């Protein structure tokens, strides 16, 4: 039971990793350990979809990419390049950083990220982002873990899609779908299913965000 | 015009001015002037809730105090320092501000606080956590309105609580009341009634945070 802080992480993007993506979108939601372990276990079929815990610190923020989002991305996120700009949203750059280290710094260390399908797009890109940064990275010292192979754990114990795996839990569809908060919203709800076992198995098998390789550059 | 974001804010404390209270949650809701121009005018006898703007910053903050919470000040926030505390959240501290810092910097300049009754509660006591730092003041340079004075010009061109103009607009109970995010979006649904009228009457009556005088100390 080492993990105090679980974060929450979604990223909305100008496209997939083959673009070459730039984030359009962050949000992370910084619970800690205590407020998961006393989340209810979900009785009936389907359960009811969970509470999220009282004490959370959101953080979310749209940010302008470099490149225009790809026509599928802005359909998808309702995000385009051009709003971005013209409602004066920043570039991911050091204030950027700065800000994020500040709001990591306030959360009881050890820290895990966790992102569904972080491993081959959320970590790699956010680690691309920060390499880019004159300032060391923020997510130096904290963890991070899939919530795809968390869940795989959990349900094992066909599609792993956000949404398909919620719509299987809770017989609902998700709400606000691609979009950043929506998103981790949605993640804190499938990972207050079991939580007691999902916060187990991050413990076991959350890496450093360090050993993350970028996705690109 | 000239205010280019408007931050919605509201704080949660440990009671009321008389017991000289220290905060206990925060959130900041940054929207540009576009985003509130571009919602629709409310039609409709009563009118929807409208969804906030797509772009949009978000930061909510949970706070450790350093006195307990009055007996009715955790009936009605759900928190309480011993809550707080066990679950890692520090004090209002020089972190906190280099956040707060970070935040308002990634926002397009003029900014303008609006929040509920935020001349005689949020905006004094924001002024006197402030000033216990040793760091320089992160509104400084940044404007303040209060939401009260806003709609009583607006309407007028008998309960003036949150929840009472909530109910009086929509014919719905807020949802969340009493807890820093939930008492931001629901107060940033009743300023997208008139968002227009509302901009140019911030534009005329926006003061510096600086000449807020703080509560005590
Ligand atoms: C699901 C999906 C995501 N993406 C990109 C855009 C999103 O901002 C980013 C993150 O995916 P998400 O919206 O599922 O969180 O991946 C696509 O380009 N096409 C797609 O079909
Ligand atoms: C409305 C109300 C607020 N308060 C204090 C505690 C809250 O955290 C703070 C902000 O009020 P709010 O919850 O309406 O936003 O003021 C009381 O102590 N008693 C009350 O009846
Ligand atoms: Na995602
Ligand atoms: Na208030
Ligand atoms: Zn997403
Ligand atoms: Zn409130």
């Amino acid at each position: 039971g080492h993990m105090q802080t679980l974060i929450f992480l979604d990223l909305e993007a100008t496209g997939l990793p083959s673009s070459r993506p730039e984030v359009t979108e962050l949000c992370l939601l910084a619970v800690h350990r205590r407020a998961l372990e006393n989340t209810s276990i979900s009785q009936g079929h389907p359960p009811p979809v969970p509470r999220p815990p009282r004490v959370v610190d959101k953080l979310s923020l749209c940010i302008a990419p470099g490149k225009a989002c790809s026509p599928g991305a802005s359909e998808i996120t309702g995000l385009s390049k051009a709003e971005l700009e013209v409602q004066g949203r920043q570039r991911f750059d050091d204030n950027l950083a700065i800000l994020l280290r500040a709001f990591l710094q306030r959360q009881p260390q050890p820290c895990c990220l966790v992102a569904h399908n972080g491993d081959r797009y959320d970590f790699p890109l956010l680690q691309t982002e920060l390499a880019r940064l004159s300032t060391p990275s923020p997510l130096d010292g904290t963890f991070c873990v899939d919530s795809i192979a968390a869940l795989k754990a959990l349900e094992q114990a066909k599609s792993y899609s956000l949404g398909s795996i919620y719509t299987r839990l809770y017989w609902q569809a998700p709400t606000d779908s691609h979009t950043a908060e929506g998103d981790v919203l949605t993640l804190l709800s499938i990972c207050q299913w079991k939580p007691q076992a999902l916060l187990q198995w991050v413990d076991e098998h959350a890496r450093p965000f360090s050993t993350v390789k970028p996705m690109y550059g």
